[PDB]
């Protein structure tokens, strides 16, 4: 979060973002044998449960990116201004 609100550091959000997808990959090594009840899966939700915070402010970060993504794309951002490269006075951007 602190990375994104700003700008000129982003080799520092990606490196967090693969340190990250290293550490869900190991998550998923953990859970690669696991049962339909496994301990290490109620392991895995309880410790779900007790980071409830961080998991939600990640995965709400995620949804305003995917979304973002996807409403640039969607219905008139890609044809609102077809002069030459992106121009949006921003102000547009936010009432959309």
């Amino acid at each position: 979060m602190k990375l994104s609100q700003d700008s000129s550091q982003i080799e520092l959000l990606k490196e967090l973002m693969d340190l990250q997808k290293d550490m869900v990959v190991m998550l998923l090594s953990m859970l690669e044998g696991n049962v339909v009840n496994g301990t290490i899966g109620k392991q895995m939700v309880d410790m779900l449960v007790e980071s409830s915070n961080n998991v939600e402010m990640i995965l709400k970060f995620f949804d305003m990116f995917l979304k973002l993504k996807d409403l640039t794309s969607s219905d008139t951002f890609k044809e609102y201004d077809p002069d030459g490269k992106g121009v949006i006075s921003k102000r547009d951007f936010h009432k959309a």
